[PDB]
């Protein structure tokens, strides 16, 4: 599995036969047929940075680890009853600037996307147990417009020096995610699942209503890494977006 023609989201179900279900994501949100919902609560975040750990070059993204063997750093409030422990943070991006993000409002593709995933501490073991089940997941996305460059992804940026190939790690410490999120809350939420195999139909989508920036020339950063294990020809990191998937009768509430 990739992106690229050979092993693309077109060719994921030759084997991930759910890449076909009736809840996959992302999906394209129709602002025009949300459904307000009076229960919704606003959503409260509450992370430690000292729970930051590590930042990890896996080949077709990179992923910005936490510590997650207790509940310092936790999600709740939105749709929720229980509360989800923090695991991780990558992004999306495509081949161009303009056009990357996974999800789309009124049909209009962003930038780039943020997602802030956390697992359900209140009804599982694990997150490899949580990962499959219907609400083991919770993440958060955060849709990216390029514009202004945005000085809150520079120790992020920074970073990226040290994990240039796969499966390069470095240690990656006390930082707060919640400095990354847009000033307001508001959000849409929508039955989903993972957007890359193994897909699984285990996430509940929280999509930022307000949009943060990010440069040109910073999304051509996350463009600069390398998908090849260090000494090979490199394979640059050019996109990692899947494309948006029917509705198949979801609704999307919206939190106003
Ligand atoms: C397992 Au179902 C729309
Ligand atoms: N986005 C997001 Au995930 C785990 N497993
Ligand atoms: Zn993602």
């Amino acid at each position: 599995w990739g992106y690229d023609d050979k092993n693309g989201p077109e060719q994921w179900s030759k084997l991930y036969p759910i890449a076909n279900g009736n809840n996959q994501s992302p999906v394209d949100i129709k602002t025009s047929e949300t459904k307000h919902d009076t229960s919704l609560k606003p959503i409260s975040v509450s992370y430690n940075p000292a729970t930051a750990k590590e930042i990890i070059n896996v080949g077709h993204s990179f992923h910005v680890n936490f510590e997650d063997n207790d509940n310092r750093s936790v999600l709740k409030g939105g749709p929720f009853s229980d509360s989800y422990r923090l695991f991780q943070f990558h992004f999306h991006w495509g081949s161009t600037n303009e056009h990357g993000s996974e999800h789309t409002v009124d049909g209009v593709k962003y930038s780039a996307e943020l997602h802030v995933a956390h697992w359900n501490s209140a009804k599982y073991s694990s997150l490899a147990e949580a990962a499959s089940k219907a609400d083991g997941l919770a993440v958060i996305g955060v849709l990216m417009k390029v514009g202004e460059a945005n000085p809150k992804l520079q120790k992020v940026l920074d970073a990226l020096q040290a994990i240039k190939t796969k499966g390069k790690r470095a240690p990656f410490t006390n930082f707060d995610p919640s400095t990354l999120l847009p000033s307001s809350l508001d959000f849409w939420t929508y039955p989903g699942s993972l957007t890359h195999p193994p897909l699984y139909e285990s996430v509940t989508w929280i999509i930022c209503k307000e949009s943060i920036s990010v440069s040109s020339e910073q999304l051509a950063q996350f463009r600069s890494l390398l998908s090849n294990v260090e000494g090979d020809n490199a394979v640059p990191m050019q996109h990692n977006n899947r494309p948006t998937q029917p509705l198949k009768g979801r609704t999307v509430r919206a939190s106003f």
